[PDB]
Formats: C-alpha cells, sequence, structure tokens
C-alpha cells in the first residue's frame, strides 16, 4: 500500500515514512519506539556535527547518571525505580529528565573561584520524561539529546553563551539541514519557568505548522542561588556564577522529515544524509565482474572526494526493490551503473528531487560534490518559498484566525499572559517567538486592541 | 601527600588515582558516579577506535528503547520502575540490563526470509545491572558500554562472526591499549547461561587478578527459539536464525587503570589518550612572548603531525604544579620548553615511562610519532614481562594454591563442574578460559586427579 499523501492526512504520512524509509518502529512496551540503523546514522551526524561545533567553542562533554535522587527532584513526567537488588528500595530513584539538578550538586564543589570558570559542559544520551501521546521523535517517554549547562563568571558572558549556541542550532538548522528558522525570544509564557528567559530557533513544517527546533536559556543566578553555585571573583567577594543551557533532541529528525519529505518518501539534505549516494549495479551473469569492477571503482573514486557513498551489491534484494528503498529513504543521489552505459563509460545519475541524466563515469567524481551542494541549495530555496507563501501579517483577530489556519501569523500582541491564553484557548494557536530581527513596527494587540508590546510583530501559528 | 601506594591497597590506591586524576568523581546517589571530562575523553576514544572496527565488518548501530516488559524477563540485577506518570503502573517494567529481548522480539517480526539476513547491529549506551559495591569503571550499577547482536542464515557464518568480534576485542586491548590478553573459551560453569559457548579476552591487572575485558557468545539457536525468530531460506523451507552476542563496557578502562597505572597515578596508552603531548611554556615576563610563541609553534606543528597536543599556557601554576598533574593523569610526553633552550633551538622531552631528554625543538614534530609508538611498544613490554612473572604451570594442587595468589595458574583440570566450583570454594580462584593457542597437553586434574579435559591446561586465577 503506497504512502498515504501528505495532502489526504499529513499526521498518517509522517506516521508510515518513518515506518516504511526504515526509521523507526514500535517497541513492546507502549510509548517507546525503537530506532532503526538507517534513522539512527541520521542522528549519529546531527551528533557529528554539532559535536564539532561544541568542541571548537571550548564545551567538554561528561557523564552524569542516569539515576537522580528523588529527594532531589510525585510528577508525572518522572519515571520512578522502586525496586532493585531484589528489595524495596528505602529510597526510590527517578530516571533523569534532565542532569541538572545533579549538575548543580556537582558544579557546587567543583566551582570554588574565579579560576574555575568558565564550566562548559555537555552531555549527550538518553533522559525521560513521561508522554502519554506517543508519536515518533516528536513525543516519547525516552528520547536522545544533547543537553548543554555553562557556569560564568559574568552576566555578559553567559548571555553571549546563549546566543553563541542558539546560532550553532540554526546554523545546524540553515546550514546542514537545509531547514529555514528564526531566531527570537519566547514570550513570558512560553519560556521556560525557571530562566530568566528562553530564546528558540522556530521552523515551519510542510503542513503549516511551527515546530521548535532548539533552545537556549538564560538562567541569571537562578540556578546558582538553588544549588549555592558560588566562587570567589578577583575582588576577592563571593559571588553566585551566571548559567545558560541549551538542548536539542531527535526532535530534529522529525523537523528534516516534515520539512524536505514527500510523497514519495523522505528527502534528506546532503549535509546531514548518512548515504549521499548510492550506487545500484545493474548486470548479469556475464557482466557482473564488469559492473562490480566499475561500481567499486565508482566507490573509492567518490570516498576520495570525501563524499558518503553506498554500494548496494546486496544479493538479497532485486534492483527495482533498490531504487524504491533509497527513494523511501530520500538519498539525494542515485546512480544506475548498467551493462550498456558502462560500455560507453557511462552511468545514469538519477537526484531525489526528480530528474535523471547519463554521465561518464569519470566525470561524476569533480561533478557530485557541487551537485550536492546545488540539491542542498535547492530544498534551502523551496523551503524558504513555502514559509514565504506561508506566512502572513495580520491586523484583525479575523485576518489572524486564516493565517494560523495556513502557517505562520506576523501579529501585533499586548504582552499580557492572559490575552495571550485567550488566543491559544480560541485558535490553539500560540505565540512561538519574539524575533531578535524583524522590521521595527508599533500597532495594537491583534486580540485585544491594546497598545503593542516588544516593538514589533510576534509570530503566532499552531504548533507541534 | 602521594596516593596510597598499590603495594600498600590497590584498591584504595585505585579509588584515590580516579578521584585525583579527575577521571571520576561521586554523584549524590549513592552508587551512582559522575565522569568527568578526562575520563569520559578516553571512553570516547575507545568508542571511536571500536566504532571504526564494527563499520568496517558491516555492524550498523541502532537504539533499541531504556525500558523493558518485565515479561520478557525479580531478579536482583534488576532495577525495576513500578511509576511512572504520576500513577502506578500495572505492568513493571525493567531499566535494560541489555537489549537482548527486546532486540530478539523485533527481530521476530523483521526476520521472514534470507534476504533479512545476516543482521548485523550494536548498540553503544547505558545498562544496569544492580551493584551494592561502588568501584568507578569497575563496579557501578549504570554503566556505559557497547552490545552487539548478529542474525544469520548459517551456523558457520555466526561462530566467524564470534571469532571476528572477539579478535577486534583483542586488537583493541593489544595494538591500542598496550594490554596483554589470552583469548578462549570459558568453560562450562563460566559461559553465559543462555549460550552454546562463550569466548573472552582475560587481561591480567597489576594487583595479579585477572580481568575479562571483552566477551562474544555464540547462541546457537537458543535465542531464535526462545523468541521465535525464523525465516523462510531459498529452499523455502523454514529455519531458526543462528545469533551471536558481544560486548565490552568502560570497565575497559579499569583495566587500563590497573594494568598500566603506578605510584605516581595514571599513564594512559598513547593510541588512546586524549592528550599525547602536552606543552609546559616556562618564562619570564622578559621572554614570556618569545616562549609562548615558540610553544604555540610547536602546538600547531604537532597538530599538523595529526598528534592529540594540548597547550597549558595556565598563568595560574607553576611548572612544577603542571608537572605534576599530567603526569597524575598520565599523559605519555610533556615538553618542557623555557627560555634558555629555545635559544638554543631546543626544548626538554619528559617521557611518562620516565627520563628526560634535551632535543632540538625543529626535530620533534617529526620525531613525536614514532616515539609514541615505541612508548606504547614499551608499555606493551612491560606488560607481557608482568604477566610471563605472573603466570606459571602447575601440576600439584600445593603449586597451585602458590601461583594463583600472584597471578595466572596454568593446571590441569578434570572437566567437571563440581570440581571446578570446589577450586572456587577452597581458593577463590576460578577459571578464566581454555586458551585457543596453548601448547597441547594430556595430565591429571590439578585437584582430583582424574584425567584431564580440554587437551590443555586452562588458566585460572582470582579474579575482578
Ligand atoms: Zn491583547
Ligand atoms: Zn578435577
Amino acid at each position: 500500500k503506497g504512502l498515504t499523501p501528505q495532502s489526504q492526512d499529513f499526521s498518517e504520512w509522517y506516521l508510515e515514512v518513518i515506518q516504511k524509509a526504515e526509521l523507526a518502529d514500535y517497541g513492546p512496551v507502549r510509548g517507546t519506539i525503537v530506532v532503526r540503523p538507517y534513522g539512527y546514522a541520521i542522528w549519529e551526524n546531527i551528533q557529528q556535527v554539532l559535536d564539532r561545533m561544541f568542541k571548537e567553542t571550548g564545551h567538554q562533554n561528561a557523564y552524569f547518571p542516569l539515576f537522580i535522587p528523588m529527594s532531589f527532584l510525585f510528577s508525572p513526567e518522572l519515571a520512578v525505580v522502586t525496586h532493585a537488588g531484589g528489595e524495596e528500595l528505602e529510597e526510590p530513584l527517578a530516571v533523569r529528565p534532565t542532569s541538572e539538578t545533579v549538575i548543580g550538586y556537582m558544579w557546587s564543589k567543583w566551582i570554588r573561584s574565579w579560576r574555575d570558570l568558565p564550566q562548559l559542559l555537555n552531555q549527550w544520551g538518553n533522559v525521560v520524561r513521561w508522554e502519554m501521546r506517543t508519536r515518533p521523535f516528536l513525543r516519547t517517554s525516552e528520547f536522545l539529546w544533547q543537553e548543554g549547562h555553562t557556569a560564568h563568571a559574568t552576566r555578559e558572558e553567559a548571555e553571549e553563551e546563549v546566543r553563541r549556541m542558539l546560532s550553532i542550532y540554526a546554523r545546524l538548522a540553515r546550514e546542514y539541514a537545509a531547514i529555514p528558522v528564526i531566531e527570537g525570544l519566547k514570550t513570558e509564557k512560553e519560556k521556560f519557568a525557571g530562566a530568566v528567559y528562553t530564546t528558540t530557533i522556530e521552523a515551519l513544517m510542510k503542513d503549516g505548522k511551527a515546530l521548535q527546533a532548539g533552545t537556549s536559556h538564560y538562567l541569571g543566578e537562578n540556578f546558582a542561588r538553588a544549588f549555592d553555585i558560588k566562587f570567589q571573583d578577583r575582588d576577592l567577594q563571593v559571588k553566585y556564577v551566571h548559567t545558560t543551557s541549551w538542548g536539542l533532541s531527535w526532535r530534529f529528525i522529525g523537523a528534516i522529515i516534515m520539512t524536505h519529505g514527500d510523497d514519495r518518501g523522505l528527502v534528506l539534505p546532503p549535509r546531514l544524509a548518512p548515504i549521499q549516494v548510492v550506487i545500484v549495479p545493474i548486470y548479469k551473469d556475464e557482466s557482473r565482474e564488469r559492473v562490480l569492477e566499475a561500481a567499486q571503482g565508482l566507490r573509492q573514486a567518490l570516498l576520495a572526494q570525501g563524499l558518503r557513498v553506498h554500494l548496494d551489491d546486496r544479493d538479497q534484494h532485486t534492483p527495482g526493490y533498490k531504487f524504491h528503498e533509497w527513494e523511501l529513504k530520500g538519498v539525494p543521489f542515485r546512480v544506475e551503473l548498467g551493462p550498456k552505459d558502462l560500455e560507453g563509460g557511462q552511468a545514469v545519475l538519477a537526484s531525489r528531487l526528480g530528474g535523471k541524466e547519463t554521465l561518464p563515469l569519470a566525470a561524476l567524481p569533480e561533478a557530485l560534490p557541487g551537485k550536492l551542494d546545488a540539491f542542498h541549495e535547492e530544498l534551502y530555496r523551496r523551503a524558504l518559498a513555502f514559509r514565504e507563501d506561508h506566512t502572513r501579517k495580520v491586523d484583525t483577530y479575523e485576518a489572524f484566525k486564516e493565517a494560523v489556519q495556513e502557517g505562520f501569523a506576523l501579529a501585533f500582541h499586548c504582552g499580557d499572559k492572559a490575552c495571550e491564553r485567550l488566543i491559544q484557548e480560541e485558535t490553539t494557536a500560540t505565540t512561538r517567538c519574539v524575533p531578535f530581527e524583524a522590521e521595527p513596527e508599533e500597532g495594537f494587540c491583534v486580540r485585544c486592541g491594546r497598545p503593542s508590546a516588544y516593538g514589533k510583530r510576534v509570530v503566532f501559528a499552531k504548533a507541534y
């Protein structure tokens, strides 16, 4: 049964492609998924890219415990261990929803003077925050992610870190996933309760809904006061540190799926694709030797170019099967190398985006790199256009209701939480972010008509 | 004050070095630890090396859920979740002690014919096996590791996979950690219960006790039958798959500490050491510019050589302090770069293995790589010498009791589980493995006297 078209039922389309492209599958325990190889490889590329960016910026990876003192934290989001070692634990243990509490404790003892700062920490791994609504890569009790935490001697240095990390996520989205995003502040209502403020990158999925792709919080001294994290400054005065926190999960994979995916399956951005180019040799007993030899030569030639190429010479499947599979899995480029074309020293180069062409094998190594970039460029261009066509300035609550039905709605807002929640209660739409950079404007709240706040229009939308 | 000497109290020396070298610290939960950046970096290196080796052999990474249905398995080793989402669960969940059961379940559905074979999976991550003791990188309820799982169409292909992965573990040990190991089979008593047989690599620590560094099991059809994992072969006949299993945890880090460490602290193998060379610039105000410029020049030159070099320009610590820290942390080489020697175009190269030599700065970059290799070779050589000195062939149960007090005891054994458990109850020593490459010998059980089995002497020792 072919893939349900996006125009017919996006939600179902989403669930089916994750299944058909073999990204994930449902685990025995309700609410849990099994991330398959192909899907995991996408997460690995995302991790490698972020890790380099984190490292170049001084952060270091560490590993805080999976089990957290219940005393240090009953709460619906927690999965609690009550039995272990063949007995009831006098002290039940919570599975970490995040490592912040343990981090705060360790920082309390590790940080003593300005010499101990900054503290630039990151951790890759799983966390658990119980969820009733199951949905692959979007909402699951357990998921993988990366959460960073930093401590600084001054406020300035911390706020700079906050933006530094958000820009890293924005770069990941733009330069690597070709996903357009808006950088800005969450409103008081939408921010993390414990942060002075929360910055975010908001993306628009092909179904017109918004998805938060990354977050970076400025915690001020809130976290430091809570865990008694202080240091002796150069002026001998004892002060609390200024901290930040930022995370990005495999929800990003969902963002990639719903941003570039089409009715034929996945379309992965070249710079995060586990396989940028797949070679599918076609032959018969007679032409086996010649074809595979040429297929392998091309494989090496592409590897030498630093490209992630895969030679699918599997005997357990037919060419028709392979082509269909690699299409579903969104491989940017496919190379059909058959006996006939091979005589002419050529092969067929197909683009997941559409179109094919016969070219000489020798020219392929030198051309693919530029083509991959072009492929990336096209994905971004198309995504930008979609966003443009699905973003609308609104001055009336009537036009607002129409706008949040198709995508982004740029509207004035009074800045009142109550007015903001009312809009959500009536339209289900939420404020996604007050962008850092946008046309400066002054007006009146799209809902209550009172003077507009923020000095610009706020981005609203129905969100994931 | 120094570290408790190894000969004074090995165990206390162990805990102290981990603490002092900042490999790990203690978390709020009695039993949970925190792996610091320097300690984590070692694991990251082990992971990269193993990952490359698994990848080149066709394996692929995946991610199975943390929680497993209790029905798939309260055994004291298990940590059980009975409360989640603010409510008490009807079906108690187990935190994975291994993903084997969920993998078996998924394979049951994914595997249908020969086209789905072979299955070559691996997973990096945490698992939990309750431990009352708490020794970082040796015995902890929660730990990180890698566990591989494969499904094959034939017994021959499965058994080959088993030895392929053991050899990979042996290569990591020998070629990367400079840790000598003995490859062999576990006895029936020591093998994994659900396995036809268990292979392993056994290392000897500096305290004369043996340590299982890694294992690879041939599960035959036991696993397939238990989880109903079968396939339609080319001959249209439905058959059970043959599976293998293999794992290696950061316990491997403890092996490194106890194999090469000394009274001065850690001694990291060059090929796994986060920092292979550390540059310590010594200077004054009038020579600060010249030195640092020379240091940075050497830094770059070494990086250009592909070496993991670190420049410790921290001006808040005396050169002595630095020398001590990098020695404690086991950095292979330390370059002392000062005013006087620099004028001569030279610097002092200090080896963690002992000794110094003044060499021309210009020749260093080209020489270090080869020196690191010799350093590695020396580490291995010493460990081999140690093993030879702590290994002894015994023909009497008297000589056996002496040998297993110092290290390895090469004795004949009848092969009876009963006799084997007796030797353990009487000496605490266990069989480590029946070595693959062991001189063929026939004799009589070192304890009961009955005719010897295995056609060779069995390795015995007190073990971790
Ligand atoms: Zn209003
Ligand atoms: Zn016996």
